[PDB]
């Protein structure tokens, strides 16, 4: 597997511990007006989804231009990120658009020559097997992230590739080693090609496949964002797959990879309306939600090092999140650097920084956060 | 009541609905299904990516499940207000008439949570003749019955609308929904109209009972997910108060209960999705549980659907029958009696036990 690289900061985002390190993960169907704008210009690092502004731009190639040089005219410090799926055809871009129908056999079949997808019966997959689907991949974010205003990509769906069944269950089983090896090479040929930008990737995970739960494979990146850090499966407790998740993400930070930590708030907001009615409302202040936030920061900040950011969302769609455009009064606070690594005790973990003592107990879900 | 137009109705065994889209054609083996089923409502999204759109899809679909069965019913989604994707003809309407999108008082379209897919402006008499027509023109092809009128709750509690468009506006989508239905009350008399209608609501005093006199029966859904503070319990109690109103008043009932999250095994996002054992004790007595509820509450022209979600390519429980849809039922020997939270009900083959309170139910099948 391919190894690390020497770690090289020029090029990464700002940092400070003086309060909560924050990551934006965001998109919109129209254009960011200047009060989004100026929000998210003050994230120091973004990484701008799929389907971006394409109600307003046309596409997302251009609602994501216009959208990158709008931050940046705000906050030129700001680090924004260009998403990119390695394998799966989702819509809005127009040049796949254009491609695809181009080149149909750019897309994957089973061994019975039939196309396959993704849950919803519509979305296919990029054949990676194919040269010409590899070159047609990497120039389209080599272009984008070429642009002034955009600072690197964040590739998503290495686990799909890299847990046999996901395609092996589709494609059968040298289908899904030749995507693997394809999916090896493409990576190596970003990783040169962006060596001065930043490459981030949905990798680090717990998962019965991955020895290393995925610290194996970020060899190819600048660090990982997280995704279903707090879901368990696998016949494993909720508390016991934190366990194995705190474990590879304070490795990953302490070797200097950066981390975006992303925990979902939706259960805790979600208040049985908006379906037929409307959404009512979220108050913000309440101390049950409250204490929620203490706890998935807690999580956050027993693994956190230097380059690690946290979101705490309702989605990653602007229009429909209940916490877009608001701060939580525990981002303000003065957090100042840790005083030493995170002590676990069972379940239990606590960790000191210069202004905020911590305390987590995975097993009843609850955290405080005294701040000093 | 002119039952000349309703579906077949046996108590012989489970009465059954089915309520389905797929992104392309449908196989043989796929309408032999679809025909073996009294009544079917075709989803949006009907075939698209075969016949090219909805309203082709939908032709080519129903054609076929009547030439396997013409007793079989088949009825024609319908939004009454949400303008989703895949029908060729709205995207030429709206296309045309941007003027016929919703929006709100800075002239801004209004967006459902994706924020992307708008709403018909049903105030506007050019928006409502292109939507009664459409609808009129579907049902009139030989091979539909009817039309199933979606999102009557999404007009009819206040705060759907008022909160994206003001208040005005909300009150006059009102005033245009009742005209649109009282349209096609009379315009559909010799079909079938079943409406998303029947409802838990604190702004319906019955539940939605008073709003059915527009149509021939209600769909269910959200039919044990409780809100408003309601126990789950509770929450039941009043649905099943309504819908066995509405079936002994002989109105068609299509309940539809998910079993959605007892087949969920954690599985399927970035792995294989792993079998669920159809023939397994725990999904056998979750299916023992939702029939329950629609067996205390069904007359005849009720029908049950127990789903993991209306597209079938998605579905565990596509082409699947449950042995408890087989075993001999046999026509109700009397009402469901209620003693706290734990109703009993017997029929001719079949005694039916139900307690809210644990979500367990036997079934004593003779």
């Amino acid at each position: 597997l391919e190894q690390n690289q020497e770690i090289d900061y020029s090029n990464y985002p700002e940092f400070s511990w003086d309060t909560m390190p924050l990551y934006m993960h965001v998109r919109k169907n129209t254009a960011y007006t200047d009060e989004e704008i100026n929000y998210l210009a003050s994230f120091p690092l973004i990484t701008l989804e799929k389907s971006q502004a394409q109600n307003t731009y046309g596409s997302t190639e251009e609602g994501t231009l216009a959208t990158a040089s709008a931050i940046k005219l705000k906050n030129n410090k700001a680090k924004v990120l260009y998403y990119r799926n390695v394998v799966i055809n989702w819509g809005n871009y127009k040049n796949d658009d254009e491609f695809i129908s181009k080149n149909p056999s750019a897309l994957l079949k089973n061994q019975n020559n039939e196309l396959v997808y993704m849950p919803n019966g519509s979305t296919p997959f990029f054949d990676i097997t194919k040269s010409f689907v590899q070159e047609y991949w990497l120039k389209s974010v080599e272009d984008m992230v070429a642009t002034p205003n955009i600072d690197g990509t964040f590739i998503d769906a290495n686990i799909k590739v890299l847990v046999p069944s996901f395609f092996s269950s589709k494609v059968g089983v040298n289908k899904q080693a030749e995507i693997e090896n394809s999916y090896f090479s493409m990576m190596s040929r970003l990783k040169e090609s962006l060596s001065n930008n930043l490459i981030l990737a949905n990798i680090i995970r717990v998962r019965p496949e991955f020895e290393e739960n995925g610290l194996e494979y970020l060899g190819y990146f600048n660090g990982s964002y997280l995704e279903g850090f707090d879901s368990e499966a696998f016949g494993m407790s909720n508390a016991e797959y934190l366990v194995e998740g705190i474990e590879a993400t304070q490795k990953a930070a302490q070797s200097g990879k950066i981390i975006t930590m992303t925990l979902g708030l939706g259960e805790a907001i979600d208040n049985n309306t908006g379906i037929d009615d409307q959404r009512e409302d979220v108050d913000l202040n309440d101390e049950e939600l409250n204490k929620r936030v203490d706890y998935l920061l807690a999580i956050f900040l027993i693994c956190a090092e230097k380059y690690s950011y946290v979101y705490l969302h309702d989605g990653y769609l602007a229009t429909n999140s209940a916490v877009w455009l608001h701060q939580f009064d525990q981002y303000k606070k003065a957090l100042g650097a840790p005083l030493g690594k995170a002590i676990k005790n069972g379940y239990i973990y606590t960790r000191k920084f210069e202004n905020l003592d911590v305390w987590l107990n995975l097993e009843t879900q609850t955290a405080t956060l005294t701040w000093k």
